Order: C-alpha cells, then structure tokens, then sequence
C-alpha cells in the first residue's frame, strides 16, 4: 500500500508515534518519505547482506528476521515480512524500540541526512490530524 501524506501522517498519530522519544509527527513522516516514498511493501538489499523493509526501511541486520542474514539478530521478534502489511503496526511498534536503543532517530541515515534540521513540520502540514 502506498500511503498518502496526511493519511500516513494520521495512522502514525493513531499508533503513538507523535512525540515519541521526543519525535514530533513531522520527523517520522519525513523519515518515511525518503526511505520508501510512503510505500510498505518497498524492501531494498544493504551493503552488507541484509535487507531492509517497510515504510521505515527496517534492517534485517538487527531487527527482524528474513532467514537470509548470516549472524544477525531479530530484535523486534517478527518475520521481516510483516513490515510490508499495509497494516503498519508491525513497523511502528519496531520503529519504537529502535529509536529507543540510543542514537534517537540517526539510527534512519535517511533521516540524519535529509530530514534532521530542516523544517520537518511542512510534512504534516495542511493535514486535518
Ligand atoms: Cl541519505
Ligand atoms: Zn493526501
Ligand atoms: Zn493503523
Ligand atoms: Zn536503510
């Protein structure tokens, strides 16, 4: 499913992610946009053999497991495969713990180089949240 931009913007607001760690609702959208241009069945394949997946581009290297990533972890305890549902409660609830694991929001590279210290607010903008 390809999310539009306020409807996104609603259904992270609706799973908890306004302000979440101190994150308003502009980052995530923003973070979203730039990893899979709203779409949750977008995967893309890493440097180093893992896979990432979702909305939020979630690597298998860490936090979800594919079956095909030598040495890595499944953190979030869910099969990547259930980061592309067009139900995003999946990548939410994840998204949650990584962003909790200390480095905030630059654990999204996308984020840290297109989205952070610019105005994430017109992101949300004009959306009826
Ligand atoms: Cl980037
Ligand atoms: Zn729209
Ligand atoms: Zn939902
Ligand atoms: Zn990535």
């Amino acid at each position: 499913k390809v999310f539009g931009r306020c409807e996104l913007a609603a259904a992270m607001k609706r799973h908890g992610l306004d302000n979440y760690r101190g994150y308003s609702l502009g980052n995530w959208v923003c973070a979203a946009k730039f990893e899979s241009n709203f779409n949750t069945q977008a995967t893309n394949r890493n440097t180093d053999g893992s896979t990432d997946y979702g909305i939020l581009q979630i690597n298998s290297r860490w936090w979800c497991n594919d079956g095909r990533t030598p040495g890595s972890r499944n953190l979030c305890n869910i099969p990547c495969s259930a980061l592309l549902s067009s139900d995003i409660t999946a990548s939410v609830n994840c998204a949650k713990k990584i962003v909790s694991d200390g480095n905030g929001m630059n654990a999204w590279v996308a984020w840290r180089n297109r989205c952070k210290g610019t105005d994430v607010q017109a992101w949300i903008r004009g959306c009826r949240l």
